[PDB]
């Protein structure tokens, strides 16, 4: 979904398609619903995607990010 560097995303939930096991792994890395991450950098060819949470920095593929319900932090006074 065009993970531009510095774009912020809020985790709202997880897809119906994620297994509880993989969801626990991401949770333990700081990918909590109600929490935001930043895109740090993206691979040439546009996959995988490097990001940073409150807890740590991590990498995963767009196909991995498609198991998480994201929403663009689009709030003006938060975009600044």
């Amino acid at each position: 979904m065009q993970f531009t560097p510095d774009s912020a995303w809020k985790i709202t939930g997880f897809s119906r398609d994620i297994s509880p096991a993989y969801r626990q792994k991401l949770l333990s890395l700081g990918m909590l619903p109600g929490s935001s991450f930043h895109v740090v950098r993206v691979a040439p060819l546009g996959d995988p995607v490097h990001i940073e949470t409150r807890r740590v920095s991590l990498v995963l593929r767009k196909k991995d990010l498609a198991l998480i319900e994201l929403e663009a932090v689009a709030q003006e006074n938060l975009y600044f």
